[PDB]
């Protein structure tokens, strides 16, 4: 309990390419790179040799496989995968100290899953059964780990971004715990409104402190989750239109084209130059743990404009704002995340927030996470089917 020092920095990744932690499945063991996901609830490995790949899953070579004799074909909004499903032995060399038998998505055909030039090879979803495909029969890996061992219910992530001049991005995966070092101040803690997606509930937003004063239901229309797996902080669209309408008025000092804030161009500026400054922070009320109580994290610019480095037009610094509109609901990303060291506490269903030690920020600003605040009403800002 709040000490795991050989889970820190666990995770490694590169910007726009997500988060991944080693893995190995069957047996003799077999080492994979896994993007983490608390968007998705299916744990997928490349199993053929697709040539954006490191390695792949050769079930053939483990004598602990065994073949659920079931496929799974799997889209997405853009891009698909098809598989071949069994169970095989699991473990994370970096993480507790246990070894589960898990259904393992043995990936025989993708398109648009896997990133050309990435570090990964599969995809671990953390989220719960209800949304794992097939069917909510499909026990996720977190579950068939708290099932089989005495690791607790529960599961932290510290995602620490990236700045120019560019650096591999990291953090560490706590698999069972917490460990105080990775963050300060006091963790806040907001409900899981359902076990699916890491569902919550946003009861107000603000932009530099001013109150955007829409209908809170629209905040999490039809939902709001927390997601590992996604960059963007994305918003539902009247939410967003309201959100870059106040962002572009408080930045008005320099003028960008339209098109930078649809994310259909980007903005470049003269090495060490970036105005952070004329750019607001964005802040989200969260649904507390006792009624008509909330608390309040708080972003920088340094997480929603995301570095672009590979960008051979350009000598300068250049920088993709993400923050996007959604029809999905808002999507609390890495944008989001990369700000705080967030508690996965799902024993209790609930999720924790407290300000990350190793954010992104400058001498003016950091991100925050406070509390209490009085807010009425707040069952009301939740989307009902
Ligand atoms: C399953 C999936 C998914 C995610 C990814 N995710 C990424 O590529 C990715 C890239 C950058 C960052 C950061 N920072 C996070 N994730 C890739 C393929 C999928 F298939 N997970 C998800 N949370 O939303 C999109 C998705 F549903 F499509
Ligand atoms: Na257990
Ligand atoms: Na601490």
């Amino acid at each position: 309990r709040g000490s795991f020092v050989e889970m820190v920095d666990n995770l490694r990744g590169k910007s726009g390419q997500g988060y991944y932690v080693e893995m190995t499945v069957g047996s003799p063991p077999q080492t994979l790179n896994i993007l983490v996901d608390t968007g998705s609830s299916n744990f997928a490995v490349g199993a053929a040799p697709h040539p954006f790949l490191h390695r792949y899953y050769q079930r053939q070579l483990s004598s602990t496989y065994r073949d659920l004799r079931k496929g799974v074909y799997v889209p997405y909004t853009q891009g698909k995968w098809e598989g071949e499903l069994g169970t095989d032995l699991v473990s994370i060399p970096h993480g507790p100290n246990v070894t589960v038998r898990a259904n393992i998505a043995a990936i025989t055909e993708s398109d648009k899953f896997f990133i050309n030039g990435s570090n990964w090879e599969g995809i671990l979803g953390l989220a719960y059964a209800e949304i794992a495909r097939p069917d909510d029969s499909l026990e996720p890996f977190f579950d068939s780990l708290v099932k089989q061992t005495h690791v607790p219910n529960l599961f932290s992530l510290q995602l620490c971004g990236a700045g120019f001049p560019l650096a591999s991005v990291g953090g560490s995966m706590i698999i069972g715990g917490i460990d105080h070092s990775l963050y300060t101040g006091s963790l806040w803690y907001t409900p899981i409104r359902r076990e699916w997606y890491y569902e919550v509930i946003i009861v107000r937003v603000e932009i530099n402190g001013q109150d955007l004063k829409m209908d809170c239901k629209e905040y999490n229309y039809d939902k709001s989750i927390v997601d590992s797996g996604t960059t963007n902080l994305r918003l539902p669209k009247k939410v967003f239109e309201a959100a870059v309408a106040s962002i572009k008025a408080a930045s008005s000092t320099e003028k960008f084209p339209d098109g930078f804030w649809l994310g259909e161009q980007l903005v470049c500026w003269q090495a060490g130059t970036t105005p952070w400054n004329i750019f607001p922070v964005i802040s989200l009320y969260l649904m507390g743990e006792v009624t008509n109580q909330s608390f309040r994290i708080t972003i920088l610019p340094q997480q929603y404009l995301r570095p672009v480095e590979d960008v051979a037009t350009s000598q300068d610094d250049c920088y993709k704002f993400a923050i996007s509109q959604s029809s999905t609901g808002t999507v609390m990303g890495a944008v989001i995340m990369e700000g705080f060291y967030v508690v996965f506490d799902r024993a209790r269903k609930r999720i924790g927030f407290a300000v990350s030690a190793c954010h992104v920020h400058d001498e003016f600003r950091t991100a925050a996470v406070e509390g209490p605040f009085v807010t009425l009403d707040m069952e009301d800002c939740g989307y009902n089917i």
